[PDB]
């Protein structure tokens, strides 16, 4: 990776592995805004199988706020797994790796384009939820899962109804680690803020199974494990928004 | 533009009738206790007499230009280059710092500002999130004279009339501000004149620098500025906090 990259061997890169009892509480870091996250079913959003993710391309008008005066537009959203049992998330707790992780990436307001945005400090945010498995099928998630097969070849796309994104993350708000780093894929681009939810979102084992046994990848690869090492914070504290 | 008259600020730029402004009326009782606010770290700062800088009458401020080399952080991963340095002052019997402590206004305050190293120009960090940072500490009166300061306010009879400059060597800059670079207040602002650019990081030292009664007087009473008026009282009005939460680095 830094072989065809060298942004990604610097000093600031994400994942990371939260360690609670070191997070730094401020309650300066208010509740998260989301506005504008409920869909209609019209128009259809563009879903697509990249080799790297499923990802889902948002439409204009979904407003974020990390704190006063600091707004953000959604852009898309994409998913970590792993494969057979096997966990797939990016970020991990104290050690533990989760089965899965959905990404939700903004760009702040402050930038036009997104190629002004990275490396520029704050230019990108990304809210990140934990996969866990629960015993009932999740609703939210079953819109994407069972639109899986459609795009199961490397490149294919498909079309899919609006759905409410918000419905996709956890329950509170208010709740959540935030750290700056990295995009976990090249460009590894640094200056991300990166909000880790608190509280996790549960999928039935077979919705956790169809993510991680639909999709191919590149060659003739299944589409599995596709998370990033853990990388060292350097001196970054993670900070929490609850004591 | 200019402190006191026309024109209103927001007619020259409408960034100054934002609702995230500076400077800020700092309630420490309110502020926020974030241990993940680090000690600043400077690096640079201790310059060699020559080259020299400029000191500079603007009409606004005194500043002395900064030249390149001299690096800040906020924090791992949080880096910026100092641009300029400029104070702020009140006049005879009368205080002029832009924060103030809970109501409390203090004799003067100088301000280092800083350009983020992820943009090459200030015109591209303003407005945007952390783009620009400035170090601010008040300055209050102590019974000896300040040498650092000296070396500038010796200098501000060559620089009474508006728009006039000198060359002055170059010093340590980092004892123009505090020895204490752990304890702050920490919250985003704005530019306090024209354009009044929000996303600027302000960082308020709890340490005040001394100056001797005669250096404060020497700073207010020296310098001209805009028509036949003296440059005095060039410090903005506070604005609301309107939500924002004021981060301290301790208790
Ligand atoms: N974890 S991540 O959020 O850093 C990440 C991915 F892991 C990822 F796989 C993708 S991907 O779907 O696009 C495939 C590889 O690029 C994006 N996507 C982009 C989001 C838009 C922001 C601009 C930078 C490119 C990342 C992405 F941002
Ligand atoms: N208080 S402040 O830090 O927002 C401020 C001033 F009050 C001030 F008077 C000046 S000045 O001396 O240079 C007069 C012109 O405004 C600057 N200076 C500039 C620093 C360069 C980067 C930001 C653009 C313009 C302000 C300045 F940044
Ligand atoms: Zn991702
Ligand atoms: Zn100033």
């Amino acid at each position: 990776w830094p072989r065809v990259s060298p942004a990604c061997a610097g000093r600031f890169q994400s994942p990371v592995d939260i360690r609670p009892q070191l997070a730094a509480f401020s309650p300066a870091l208010r509740p998260l805004e989301l506005l504008g996250f409920q869909l209609p079913p019209l128009p259809e959003l563009r879903l697509r199988n990249n080799g790297h993710s499923v990802q889902l391309t948002l439409p204009p008008g979904l407003e974020m706020a990390l704190g006063p005066g600091r707004e953000y537009r959604a852009l898309q959203l994409h998913l970590h797994w792993g494969a057979a049992g096997r966990p797939g998330s990016e970020h991990t707790v104290e050690g533990h790796r989760f089965p899965a992780e959905i990404h939700v990436v903004h760009l702040s307001t402050a930038f036009a384009r997104v190629d002004e945005a990275l490396g520029r400090p704050g230019g990108l945010a990304v809210l990140a939820a934990f996969l866990e498995e629960g015993p009932e099928e999740n609703s939210a998630y079953e819109q994407l899962l069972s639109r899986l097969e459609e795009i199961a070849e490397e490149g294919s796309e498909t079309q899919v109804p609006g759905l409410d994104i918000s419905a996709l993350l956890p329950s509170d708000f208010s709740r959540y680690f935030q750290y700056e780093g990295s995009l976990t894929t090249p460009p590894c681009a640094q200056g991300v803020i990166w909000t880790v939810f608190n509280q996790t979102v549960m999928l039935s084992a077979k919705q956790l199974h169809t993510l991680s046994d639909t999709l191919w990848g590149p060659g003739d690869s299944r589409l599995q494990l596709n998370f990033r090492a853990t990388q060292p914070l350097n001196g970054r504290v993670i900070e929490a928004s609850f004591p």
